[PDB]
């Protein structure tokens, strides 16, 4: 079948298998493994980096038959088009466009801190900024069960991921905002979801992202 | 008319008062200054950013009729769809979306490398790195006069934006790549596009300058 491809951890393919799981396509997981270290021993992606035959090589990445997707986004709205999980109306789809890339540079934000030696000095500005950023989301979301209304579309699996992981970082920085964590409910309370939470095809280890400090001891 | 908002300087709006003018829209220009005391900060901006009604407010951002967008590439997209400059085709529908993702890449490449002091000795490594992600898009634009084929959309726009930002940091980096080097020819030599350049209102400011908080000397 199609085959997805990324680093062994969550990171920015969490978003992908939860809607590959969810829309059941058939897929296979090819992910390369990294040796930790000084040096960043990489080899297992650089091997087959150029073998694929992708135009951007790149992780993640998909290989749907003569179909080669590179770069989250990409692959996410790919599934999501060929499943009708998009948004209609013009509003539907500004909505989409500003959520893909606003939760984006979300993503980015707290990537950076994760990543940082100096995680202490910069994790204090970063909390006392993720209530703001949450605020947004919250107004937005509202009463509304998805995003973009009755509709849950490719955004929802970006924004279950984001979400997530904010909450992972720090639980109570979520607790002030209802329809948030409960939209994190329908998320994972979603029949297929929730199958899959609980699945061989998951991390067992407890670590949701490993980077350079982070993933390490 | 629409009202399109951003600091007085190229940026991320840039792309898109291209965009507009080749779209013959009628686009009212709100340009933001920023910081002239020595913290050059964000200033004028923020006593406006929430007023505007902006779900998630950020820089740039467009207002047509009810529509609040923001986020650089929702706005190129909306404009995009509105006149009919998006990829038809699945096939062009996957391109467009590598594309985009893959320039903002691109530009972030040269972005951080501007925002940071440690530039001059930087510069080299981002340097000596150039034609690998130029060999990429010279292949990718391949024989074809635009980047989705033998129509324009709005790709070509994002990637011009960061193109021709790169010939202004080393001239030398697109001369081993004809096809890219006449690409930029070509986009300027689009009608509107000539009519916009040579008219009293398309460039604010250099790339670097200001943004790379540089002063000149
Ligand atoms: N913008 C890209 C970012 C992809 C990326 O940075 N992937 C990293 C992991 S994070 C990777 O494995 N890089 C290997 C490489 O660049 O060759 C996306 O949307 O997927
Ligand atoms: N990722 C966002 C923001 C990009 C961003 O970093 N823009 C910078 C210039 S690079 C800027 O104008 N920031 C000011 C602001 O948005 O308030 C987008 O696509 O619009």
């Amino acid at each position: 079948p199609m085959t997805l491809g990324y680093w062994n951890i969550r990171g920015l393919a969490h978003s992908i298998r939860l809607l590959l799981e969810y829309t059941d396509s058939s897929y296979e997981e090819k992910k390369y493994t990294m040796g930790d270290a000084p040096d960043y021993d990489r080899s297992q992606w650089l091997n087959e980096k150029f073998k694929l035959g992708l135009d951007f090589p790149n992780l993640p990445y998909l290989i749907d038959g003569t179909h080669k997707i590179t770069q989250s986004n990409a692959i996410l709205r790919y599934i999501a088009r060929k499943h009708n999980l998009c948004g209609e109306s013009e509003k539907e789809q500004i909505r989409e466009d500003i959520l893909e890339n606003q939760f984006m540079d979300s993503r980015m934000q707290l990537a950076k801190l994760c990543y940082d030696p100096d995680f202490e000095k910069l994790k204090p500005e970063y909390l006392q900024a993720l209530p703001e950023m949450l605020k947004l989301y919250s107004q937005f979301l509202g009463k509304q069960p998805w995003f973009l209304g009755d509709k849950i579309t490719f955004v929802d699996f970006i924004a279950y991921d984001v979400l997530e992981r904010n909450q992972v970082f720090e639980p109570s920085c979520l607790d002030a905002f209802p329809n948030l964590k409960d939209f994190i409910s329908r998320f994972e309370g979603l029949e297929k979801i929730s199958a899959y939470m609980k699945s061989s095809r998951f991390l067992p280890r407890p670590v949701f992202t490993k980077m350079a400090v982070f993933g390490n001891k």
